[PDB]
């Protein structure tokens, strides 16, 4: 979330992205919203009552991932659970070549195919894939397929990292502190000192959203007190 200009560009290119068929490609580091904004497409598309479907390539070795993906003997994999709706695909530089190369064949023709006696199944899924990695420099290095690109990247949502949107950083920085002030029945957030806020801007967020949220949520329980402003924040508890 957040309210830079930045971000709202974002929004207004995933208001117009997201009526459409079209496969788009989310570029963004972790904890940027990148599954949220995969929801928003298919929620302000015309599949918003169909199903939406989520799947990290990077969590399952290629046999597994084969088999989530496109199905197994029945074990249904996600292409056919997301029929007449929406798989966001996340952490797709990850996947192995055999499923890329799969997953360009069930794009431009439309179907999966069957072991033995089963016919193909014909799928209509709206795609959205995301990941942070540098693609053009995968098709050159050749671990990644550009077919697969040509075809995938219709086109590209950047969301921006926090640290390049360094007005968003005090705003929601405030606002997770207020909630966690709620959490802890702390009458009031007592504010930040300039101390504070000099740490807050300058940390470079490599887990940009969640990672804010924790940092101050945890800062909040452990000065615990609405008697006098929040000077230290806890970036590092190790």
């Amino acid at each position: 979330l957040g309210e830079a200009n930045s971000f709202l560009e974002v929004l207004e290119q995933v208001s117009h992205l997201a009526p459409l068929d079209k496969p788009v490609l989310i570029i963004g580091e972790r904890g940027t919203g990148k599954e949220l904004i995969a929801s928003r497409l298919h929620y302000l598309s015309s599949r918003w009552q169909g199903p939406f479907i989520s799947l990290n390539c990077a969590a399952l070795n290629e046999n597994l991932l084969d088999s989530e993906l496109f199905g197994h003997e029945r074990h249904p994999g996600r292409f056919e659970r997301a029929d007449g709706g929406t798989l966001f695909l996340d952490q797709l530089a990850t996947a192995p070549m055999m499923v890329q190369e799969k997953l360009l064949r069930v794009i431009e023709y439309g179907e999966l195919e069957r072991v033995g006696g089963s016919q193909p199944l014909q799928v209509n899924v709206r795609l959205v894939c995301a990941t942070n990695a540098d693609l053009p420099a995968m098709v050159n290095e050749g671990t990644f397929r550009a077919d697969l690109l040509d075809r995938l990247a219709f086109d590209v949502v950047q969301l921006p990292p926090l640290r390049e949107r360094e007005s968003d950083i005090m705003l929601m920085a405030e606002y997770f502190a207020i909630q966690m002030c709620r959490e802890i029945k702390l009458p009031l957030f007592p504010g930040f000192t300039e101390r504070a806020r000099e740490t807050l801007l300058n940390y470079r967020w490599p887990g940009n959203i969640r990672e804010l949220k924790n940092v101050v949520e945890r800062s909040v329980y452990r000065h615990g007190t609405s008697d006098y402003p929040l000077d230290d924040i806890i970036i590092d508890p190790f």
